[PDB]
Formats: C-alpha cells, structure tokens, sequence
C-alpha cells in the first residue's frame, strides 16, 4: 500500500513485534484526526494501513507506542512514544516506508520514499 | 540548568545555529501548556530554558523546528519537526540534555540524564 511502518530493536538485534502504531491526519481546525492503526508483525512490519485513493495530500502523524514495548521487556524507557510528522505530496515518490530504530533512551527514524 | 537542547547537522558535520525550540508541559486537563522557548546558539546548544524550581514532575514536549532549518538551506525535508515527549523528575530532580542529529529524511534523538 502507499504507507508502511517498520520497527527494529537495537538492544536485542531483532524486529519489534506487537507494538501499537497510530496514524493521524491534520484536520482543518489543526487537531489530529485518527486515521488508521495496527500492531507490528513478527517481522516488525505494519502493512495495509491505507489505500492509494484514501491517502491524499496533507500532513500526517505516525505514533509508535515505544513505552509499552520497553515495559513489556522490563526495561526503563525515556520517551513516552516515538512520533513522526510529515507532509505527504502528490508530485514526488508515493510509496512511504517509515522506519524506526529503538533504544530505551534513544530512537532514530528515517523515511524511504519511492517512485 | 536542568534542561538543555543540543542540535547537530549530519550533512555538514556542524552545530545547527538559530534553530527554534519550543517546550510544553502537560496540564491536569490533558492539554499542552507553553513552558519555555528559545533558539540554538553558535554551538548548536540552547541553555537557560528553565530553573530547578519551575521544572517540576510532569510530561514535557520538546519540539525542534527542523523544517525551517532545512528550507533556509534550500532543502525540502521529509519531517515537519522533531518532537521529543518524556516524563521528567519522576524519581527526584535530574538534569536533562536532549540531543538531536538531523538529516533531510531522518533524525535521531537521545537523552543524557544525570543526577546533580
Ligand atoms: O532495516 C530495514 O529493512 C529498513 C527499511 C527501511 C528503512 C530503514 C530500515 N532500517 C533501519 C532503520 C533505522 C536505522 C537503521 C540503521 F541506522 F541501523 F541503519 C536501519
Ligand atoms: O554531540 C554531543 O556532544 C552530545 C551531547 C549530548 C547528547 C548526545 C550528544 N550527542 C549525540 C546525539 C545524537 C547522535 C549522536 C551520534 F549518533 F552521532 F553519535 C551523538
């Protein structure tokens, strides 16, 4: 589909399995409208969030429930969550993969945007 | 100085100067109230945002205006901003350094937490 989320664990060297991901679209009044959500698979991936026809131009937020993940492993986390906010655009590439690499006190996020 | 923000440019290998940073604290009614704001210096650091008295227990949001930084260099970046949300002082007062490393399509953020 046009949007995919992938999550990795930098402590155990593994995909992060069963972590909650919420997607939002910015409304005209500047509040975040909930859009789609799911849990990452055994491969740390979340597919099928939206479709080409639903995923119009606009500003989107992806929120990964990183705190619940670290709590499940018995490790004290710093962040409440990891959030990515971006403008989706009709001119350039259209397939978005949002990747996040997770540590208890640090995260990195990258977008891979293709054709 | 219980809260400091430090920002680095991963393309040029330099501190990022004059980057806007806005800090918010979660209120009892669950809204974000304006806490402090500032811009990074020559060294890419922002000191003096708050005091040990003012910086009580709570959930804080730090929003770094990364988009304006890149657009001022001619670059249309992926992210609208970099935002760090965290519980502070839950086991007593600490000193927090929030660091962000910036690329047009990526950022990494870390916290260094020390006991004064
Ligand atoms: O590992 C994948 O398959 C991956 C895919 C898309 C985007 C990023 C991906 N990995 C990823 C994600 C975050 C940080 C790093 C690392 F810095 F380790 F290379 C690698
Ligand atoms: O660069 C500093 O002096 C620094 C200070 C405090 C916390 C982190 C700090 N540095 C930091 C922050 C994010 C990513 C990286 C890197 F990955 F490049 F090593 C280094």
């Amino acid at each position: 589909c046009p949007l995919m989320v992938k999550v990795l664990d930098a402590v155990r060297g593994s995909p992060t399995i069963n972590v909650a991901v919420h997607v939002f679209r910015k409304a005209a009044d500047d509040t975040w409208e909930p859009f789609a959500s799911g849990k990452t698979s055994e491969s740390g991936e979340l597919h099928g969030l939206t479709t080409e026809e639903e995923f119009v131009e606009g500003i989107y937020k992806v929120e990964i429930d990183t705190k619940s993940y670290w709590k499940a492993l018995g490790i004290s986390p710093f962040h409440e969550h990891a959030e990515v906010v971006f403008t989706a655009n009709d001119s350039g590439p259209r397939r978005y993969t949002i990747a996040a690499l997770l540590s208890p006190y640090s995260y990195s996020t990258t977008a891979v945007v293709t054709n």
